[PDB]
C-alpha cells in the first residue's frame, strides 16, 4: 500500500498474508481474505505460479512475533476456470484456498462479510485496501499492515478513456487514483473493504495497477468484483 497508515491489529480481522517457501523461510506474496475457518480467497495470479504456500492468520507484523498468528498450510487450490495466465486485464482474478486445518476465531481473526451477489457500490464510495505490499512503486513490503483509503471509481468512470479505458470490465471494481494511495506488490488477492449501511463487506479482491506505477493519477487500483463470484464461490465450497 503507497500512502498507507499502520492499521490497528483488530480493525481488519479477515486479512491474511499468503506466504510461499523460500529455502528455510518462508516470504509474503499475497494477501487474502478468509471467508470460511477453513477458506481463503485471493487473487488467480497469486497461485498460478510454481510456489509452495502457507497461510498466516492473525498476522499483523511480517516480521516480528505477533503473539496472535495462526500458520496453516493450503490444501487445495481452485482457480477461476476462466482465469487466464498473467492476463489480469482479462479478468476472473479469483482463486479459494482450502486451508489444510480450521482456523479459531478471534479479534484478530475473522470471516470476511461479502456482499450480497450484484452489488455494485455508488461511485466515491468509502473503502480501504489493506495489506503489506510495497509501500512506493519499486520499494519494499511494509512490516506492519497498512491501509488506505481508497473511494470507489464507477465503472461509467473508470471505463472512460481518461482513466482505464476497455482495460476495465465490469466484473471488477476500481478504487483510488489520486496519484498518492494506490495498492502495490505484495497487496494483490488482499481485501477492498467498503462500508455501506454501516457495515464493512470485502467488495474487492486486489488485482493490478498501471504499466505507469502503482500511485498513477486517474489510474485506480483495481480489483475483482467478489459480487460477481458469489455463485461461483458457493460452488466451489460445496464441491470440496
Ligand atoms: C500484487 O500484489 C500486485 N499485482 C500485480 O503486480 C499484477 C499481477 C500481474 C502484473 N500486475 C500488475 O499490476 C501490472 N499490470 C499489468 O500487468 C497490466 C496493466 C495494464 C493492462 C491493460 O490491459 O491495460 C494489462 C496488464 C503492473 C505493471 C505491476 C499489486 C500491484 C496489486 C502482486 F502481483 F502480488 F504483486
Ligand atoms: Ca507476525
Amino acid at each position: 500500500v503507497v500512502g498507507g497508515t499502520e492499521a490497528q491489529r483488530n480493525s481488519w480481522p479477515s486479512q491474511i498474508s499468503l506466504q510461499y517457501r523460500s529455502g528455510s523461510s518462508w516470504a509474503h506474496t499475497c494477501g487474502g481474505t478468509l471467508i470460511r475457518q477453513n477458506w481463503v480467497m485471493t487473487a488467480a495470479h497469486c497461485v498460478d505460479r510454481e510456489l509452495t504456500f502457507r497461510v498466516v492468520v492473525g498476522e499483523h507484523n511480517l516480521n516480528q512475533n505477533d503473539g496472535t498468528e495462526q500458520y496453516v498450510g493450503v490444501q487445495k487450490i481452485v482457480v477461476h476456470p476462466y482465469w487466464n495466465t498473467d492476463d489480469v486485464a482479462a479478468g476472473y482474478d479469483i482463486a479459494l484456498l482450502r486451508l489444510a486445518q480450521s482456523v479459531t476465531l478471534n479479534s484478530y481473526v475473522q470471516l470476511g462479510v461479502l456482499p450480497r451477489a450484484g452489488t455494485i457500490l455508488a461511485n466515491n464510495s468509502p473503502c480501504y485496501i489493506t495489506g503489506w505490499g510495497l509501500t512506493r512503486t519499486n520499494g519494499q513490503l511494509a512490516q506492519t499492515l497498512q491501509q488506505a483509503y481508497l473511494p470507489t471509481v464507477d465503472y461509467a468512470i473508470c471505463s472512460s478513456s481518461s482513466y482505464w479505458g476497455s482495460t476495465v470490465k465490469n466484473s471488477m471494481v476500481c478504487a483510488g487514483g489520486d496519484g498518492v494511495r494506490s495498492g502495490c506488490q505484495g497487496d494483490s488477492g488482499g481485501p477492498l473493504h467498503c462500508l455501506v449501511n454501516g457495515q464493512y463487506a470485502v467488495h474487492g479482491v486486489t488485482s493490478f495497477v498501471s504499466r505507469l506505477g502503482c500511485n498513477v493519477t486517474r489510474k485506480p487500483t483495481v480489483f475483482t468484483r467478489v459480487s460477481a463470484y458469489i455463485s461461483w464461490i458457493n460452488n466451489v465450497i460445496a464441491s470440496n
